[PDB]
């Protein structure tokens, strides 16, 4: 992976296309992504979760993607409605941020380069 939450698609590569392994047809062949946001109806409340492409939504901006470093960042992709294709596993998420933080992390370059990046301060 390129990038920090890359490195979450690939640890979410290896929680959902497991469970395609184990039969679950959403993963088999899909894009899986790691993305901050809601799972299944009963399981509201943002986490760390591995939601194939079937379950986002580009049409949301994903408010809860992870940057270089460890925050949160905005990128297209996120849960519009009850995400079924899914595993919450928010704490090995967070964890390849903790972790391959150390194979990506800037000192917060502000999170969601959208090119220019343009200093929002005036000293």
């Amino acid at each position: 992976a390129p990038t920090l939450q890359e490195a979450l698609d690939r640890k979410c590569a290896q929680f959902g296309k497991e469970s395609c392994n184990s039969g679950l047809a959403s993963y088999c062949g899909a894009a899986i992504y790691a993305r901050y946001d809601k799972g299944n109806s009963s399981q509201q409340t943002k986490e760390w979760r591995c939601y194939i492409e079937k379950e986002l939504d580009f049409s949301k901006s994903g408010d809860g993607c992870v940057d270089d470093c460890g925050s949160m960042t905005s990128c297209r992709g996120s849960v519009s409605g009850p995400s079924t294709s899914h595993l919450t596993r928010p704490s090995e998420l967070q964890a390849v941020i903790d972790s391959d933080k150390s194979n990506y992390c800037t000192d917060k370059s502000e999170q969601q380069p959208s090119q220019a990046t343009p200093p929002p301060e005036i000293p």
